[PDB]
């Protein structure tokens, strides 16, 4: 009785090469996989990244599903993967691919405790303008983590949401809570901004939070950041409708 998360894991996962090696790479993996046992499944996509980074996946850019769900993500970071197409001359059970690599965004679709990929939507090349609260997620929610675990959390979440690609960001909070419980702090305590507007808001709980702040000898394109985990509550500015969450104004 295989889960769907191993599902996903069997027919999507490729945890174990970096990319695509042979033009049969495709032809040995459907096989391997079982894609190909009753009949030879037309498309299909693997991913050369690690289980963490893709199932990270489920707490990064939320986007609608193709069947019109609202349960999938879009890798903030280009992944690479294989796509598997069948050819023309294929005749099963000798199933024949065409194989092609590349570095796309992926879309997963996620289910579950935990919160994991179930189901491969697509893939996307990508300017691309980002809405306030889309950026506000990106540079600010780290949902598929309770805590930093490790004194390198900033180092490479700091570099995996993009906060470093022109130069370092020097400081940034990132909170460990759900969307919803974030987004109800728009809702709760109203205090003037840093810059004396009042659509700011603290929230009435202290919340799990992970300080990343540029160390005395970083320096771009080397960005290193001092890592601080804490429990405090935040305080944001809110703006639009939905009333969402568009700036991180402080913790206290």
């Amino acid at each position: 009785k295989e889960t769907a998360a191993a599902k996903f894991e069997r027919q999507h996962m490729d945890s174990s090469t970096s990319a695509a090696s042979s033009s049969n790479y495709c032809n040995q993996m459907m096989k391997s996989r079982n894609l190909t046992k009753d009949r030879c499944k037309p498309v299909n996509t693997f991913v050369h990244e690690s289980l963490a980074d893709v199932q990270a996946v489920c707490s990064q850019k939320n986007v609608a599903c193709k069947n019109g769900q609202t349960n999938c993500y879009q890798s903030y970071s280009t992944m690479s993967i294989t796509d598997c197409r069948e050819t023309g001359s294929s005749k099963y059970p000798n199933c024949a691919y065409k194989t092609t690599q590349a570095n796309k965004h992926i879309i997963v679709a996620c289910e579950g405790n935990p919160y994991v990929p179930v189901h491969f939507d697509a893939s996307v090349s990508g300017s691309g303008k980002e809405t306030a609260a889309a950026k506000f997620e990106r540079q600010h929610m780290d949902s598929s983590t309770s805590a930093a675990s490790s004194s390198n959390y900033c180092n490479q979440m700091m570099k995996s949401r993009n906060l470093t690609k022109d130069r370092c960001k020097p400081v940034n909070t990132f909170v460990h809570e759900s969307l919803a419980d974030v987004q109800a702090v728009c809702s709760q305590k109203n205090v003037a901004c840093k810059n004396g507007q009042t659509n700011c808001y603290q929230s009435y709980s202290t919340m799990s939070i992970t300080d990343c702040r540029e160390t005395g000898s970083s320096k771009y394109p080397n960005c290193a950041y001092k890592t601080t985990q804490a429990n405090k509550h935040i305080i944001v500015a809110c703006e639009g409708n939905p009333y969402v969450p568009v700036h991180f104004d402080a913790s206290v």
